[PDB]
């Protein structure tokens, strides 16, 4: 629960209200960062009254492009690194949502998931967010740490979305169909990282069963120096593996005796080469035994022990990866089923407001006489009701209108407006009707996140 | 140091001042259910105060603890903790709103009462000093008895010090020397919330001359006996500040370390129907009167307030007389009512102006509509009904923004006796600043008020 995905939208309950937070406080990405501070104020005060760790530390993760495939908060100021470089406190950084995490909230007001009362019920919060991109695939849970209750690794956005359409699309086929085409498409995890996923098996048996060792590996370059003394040079880790503690393993093995190759240890890290850990061998090493040492003796290979664990409907399932395709693509139908059934409601309210204001257009001097004729407030609505064939809630329109109202392009303005409107009903209804034009709604909604948000991927796979 | 000394017009630091005011502008109000107090924590942490310290929380359950404040500020329902070690429980747990006498502190702060400065991020603004309508420095006091505390001024009573501020309201122009007789006068002695006594009337004539004195309070302990000779003392009061499971502590300890030698037992038997109640009982061969002596030599069953009178003064620390304390407080509120009735005249005027180029409207108004229906739009609207009524653009808007419904009779006639009524209100208002005496006097009435329905008896017994 507190340990497990939702498995529609990929969250926690922590990261969920933080989200939640900030999209109610309007931290967007088009405006600019608020202190951290506020949202995190913002969710102790609503979501989660305790003045524990698990706030900022939740919205620090989501902001880091180390550790989320897709980062769903942007933040200004110091968010650490993959070392062991500490964040500075709540004050001193900002943050707002990235666009990817808008999508996440994306017409959440329009009734597209269920609320229930918080923890002093004052206030309602979502139980899932709508998640327009299919998040828990594309940012993973859980991790490779001992202890983890999931391990689900983040994917490629634009694969992802091919199986996501070819599962919309093909919404008849069983699910050893269904698996075998998602399995196609999806090639397997895409780390922030980049690095190697090295053999088949173990991403072939995470699909198919919800389980698998995923090997991993990070990248190493052969340099040469002018004194004939060659260095390998690390320039990308796998997933999850702290660079400040990898560095410190290197020293300390060649200290107990491993990795008797290695002559020297350099960090040459920077904001512009990136990753660059230089290791110098021994003239008498050979270059390809050094590198194979350092998989054996750490991180720089290491296994993804996949396990694909998630909530649905409430109760904890291990899932293959068809299920986790067609349980985000059932929730997305549900979101467009749910903001068609609101809007349709709205503009039915809406319409029957501009079906009085025009009928009192049509009778505009009879309108403004008989409420000037009215001693008061209550006589001229009886009057308008009478008058027009109207019932409260339009004469109570008619009567809050502004007088700005009435002048001509203004008037046109509630005409226009109410044929708009009727146009719109009819649309709704439709979509309502017809499940192809629902599907179509994902399919197209989801095509323009990808084309502006999806990139390319990273981790290269080895088979 | 802004952090250890109160501002002398309100009695408050920032922490507490910035809490009061977020709970303030979140609605939590005396009329209204408790909020829970993570809520006015949270409140605090965002816009005034966003370090992950307890000092908010610390601050809001402070103010609720009816033996800490005199008056308290915050009325709180659940475990605010007790005068012993009993810690009060999480803000998730407890709930808060203001009380009545808080509301006094921010009455009427949206009225351009107070100035305001842009908060830490620059995205609100947060009060500088509350209006604080009764005079909560010296009702409340501030700082302690511990050693080393930076300042320590004592509660007082409410009914007292309004005695006291009458007096500078009425004689406003007295010098010194007559003031602090007047307010000393009036102003008995420190009136604690924990009761108990306060012996001689030296150190409290010191403190009020100088800012500075040495003043002795006393718990209250009576004698139980029976015929067959066991003697118990009963203590039902303590000094101010001083802890209860801390004062029974150090019994034990100076028992066991050689003093109190006539004591054979100590229990608590305190409880929420008794209240304080510590039996400490004497050994056969003791006498009662002479173990309570020891009691106050060894113990802080009897202890000094070294009052320390300092306070923050237009940003200057200070160490202050008590008429000092009264006029800096009497200056704050006279501003107060001058920036009131100054905000109040401006919006008046803002109005009557409004309503004039209504009445315009009203007298034209068959012309008024028939002229905006036949502008094409809203801009050639609000440009002919300038020309036609000869009035300015804020006019013709708010004649734009008239909904039909104001057009029924009797709403045409509370736009003409409204301009009428505002008029008044405005000649009113121009008087009250015209007058210092009336401003004097609307303190006066005011402050009245509040001790009439909040003032409470004395605690605290003065004796020789």
């Amino acid at each position: 629960g507190r340990a497990l995905p939702e498995v529609r939208d990929g969250l926690k309950p922590v990261h969920r209200r933080v989200l939640y937070a900030m999209f109610d406080s309007g931290f967007r990405p088009d405006r600019s960062h608020a202190k951290s501070a506020r949202s995190v104020a913002e969710t102790m005060g609503n979501y989660h009254p305790h003045g524990d760790a698990s706030i900022y530390d939740s919205l620090v993760r989501m902001a880091q492009p180390w550790s989320l495939r897709y980062p769903l908060v942007d933040g200004q100021g110091n968010f650490g690194s993959p070392g062991n470089d500490p964040p500075a406190a709540m004050r001193y950084t900002e943050a707002r949502l990235t666009p990817l995490a808008m999508e996440m909230l994306r017409e959440i007001d329009e009734e597209t998931v269920d609320f229930i009362p918080n923890y002093d019920g004052r206030v309602q919060e979502p139980t899932v967010l709508p998640s327009r991109f299919p998040n828990l695939l594309a940012n993973g849970s859980g991790g490779i740490a001992v202890g983890m209750a999931t391990n689900i690794p983040p994917h490629n956005l634009r694969e992802l979305a091919d199986a996501v359409f070819w599962a919309l699309e093909n919404h008849d086929a069983d699910e050893e169909e269904t698996l075998a085409a998602v399995m196609g498409r999806v090639k397997g995890p895409d780390f922030p990282t980049a690095g190697l996923i090295v053999g088949s098996q173990g991403t072939a048996d995470a699909y198919k069963t919800g389980r698998g060792s995923i090997r991993m590996r990070g990248v190493v370059e052969v340099e040469e120096d002018s004194r004939g003394r060659t260095s390998l040079v690390i320039t990308e880790l796998p997933y999850q593996v702290n660079h400040d503690n990898f560095i410190t393993s290197i020293a300390e093995q060649v200290r107990d005796g491993k990795l008797a190759g290695i002559s020297n240890i350099e960090d040459q890290s920077s904001d512009r080469v990136g990753l660059r850990i230089v290791i110098e061998i021994k003239r008498d090493a050979v270059a390809k035994v050094v590198i194979n040492n350092l998989y054996k003796h750490t991180q720089l290979q290491t296994s993804f022990g996949a396990n694909m664990l998630a909530i649905v409907d409430g109760v904890p399932r291990t899932l293959r990866l068809d299920q986790l395709i067609r349980y985000y693509v059932d929730h997305q139908l549900d979101v467009i089923v749910r903001r068609t059934t609101y809007r349709l409601r709205k503009a039915n309210e809406r319409a029957h407001i501009l079906r009085g204001l025009v009928k009192a257009l049509d009778a505009l001097d009879e309108v403004i006489a008989l409420i000037r004729a009215s001693e008061t407030v209550d006589i001229a609505r009886a009057g308008l009701i009478e008058l027009l064939d109207i019932d409260e809630i339009q004469a109570q329109a008619i009567l809050d209108m502004q007088l700005r109202r009435l002048a001509a392009l203004e008037r046109q303005r509630i005409i226009d407006d109410l044929a708009k409107i009727e146009a719109e009903i009819a649309d709704l209804e439709d979509i309502l009707a017809k499940p192809e034009r629902q599907r179509g709604i994902v399919r197209d909604e989801l095509a323009e996140i990808v084309d502006r948000h999806g990139d390319d991927r990273r981790t290269r796979i080895i088979a």
